[PDB]
């Protein structure tokens, strides 16, 4: 009835962490799906289907759609009869993950449209310029940030990851059971590898994301 992850359509971007949430559950549960990567400036492909420019969204066999990544994950888990453990990781780690946001806006986000692995998300110059024009509101100037990565944000990310690392386990983030902590935290580690040349990704986090990469079709940057 289903195949190993290596029929229903899932519309997404490669770089989007909310889409990573869906691919994580889909690949680990061997959910049979067809990955549809939408160009960043292809507004009509989003709006014609779900009426808004957002990803991810899943198309069922009956032609109806599910948006919201959390709801797509629960649907896939139901279809596959695949258990997802509840969140158990310490609130300290959740707070540290939240503190990464102002820094990865400056360190990682400007690299999104230009990274060679994101060419599927940005197959044209207009898709790249679309993203830059659309995201420069709350990010800033992409050229200035790319030429001068703020080292205070580099230090802040390194320090936060150092504080998080003792709590990170294998095979999954809370050891044996795949959980909602994997769903909510791994996408943050995933996008961090876009700037691995600038950042210090510690041992436990490195082993954890390498295991997720091995068990899925998600490739780290
Ligand atoms: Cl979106």
């Amino acid at each position: 009835h289903h195949h190993h992850h290596s029929a229903m359509k899932i519309y997404l971007y490669h770089h989007c962490p909310y889409c990573i949430k869906v691919r994580l559950v889909a690949d680990l549960s061997n959910f049979d799906y067809q990955m549809i990567i939408l160009a960043n400036d292809d507004e009509k492909a989003h709006i014609d289907r779900i009426g808004s420019k957002q990803v991810p969204f899943l198309e069922k066999d009956d032609g109806t759609f599910i948006k919201e990544s959390d709801e797509i994950c629960k649907f896939i888990a139901k279809v596959q009869n695949f258990e997802i453990a509840e969140s158990t990781i310490d609130d300290f780690v959740k707070g540290c993950i939240t503190d990464l946001e102002p820094h990865y806006r400056r360190i990682i986000y400007p690299r999104i449209p230009h990274h060679p692995r994101n060419e599927c998300d940005f197959p044209t110059q207009s898709a790249k310029e679309y993203f830059i024009n659309k995201k420069s509101q709350y990010i800033g100037d992409f050229d200035a940030l790319l030429r001068n990565p703020p080292y205070d944000s580099i230090r802040a990310i390194n320090q936060i990851l150092a504080k998080i690392d003792p709590f990170i386990k294998t095979p999954f983030i809370n050891s044996e059971k795949f959980s909602w902590d994997d769903i909510n935290i791994f996408p943050i580690f995933f996008i961090l590898t876009m700037s691995k040349d600038l950042l210090e990704i510690p041992t436990n986090i490195t082993n954890y994301i390498k295991n997720i990469e091995a068990k899925t079709n998600i490739e780290l940057y």
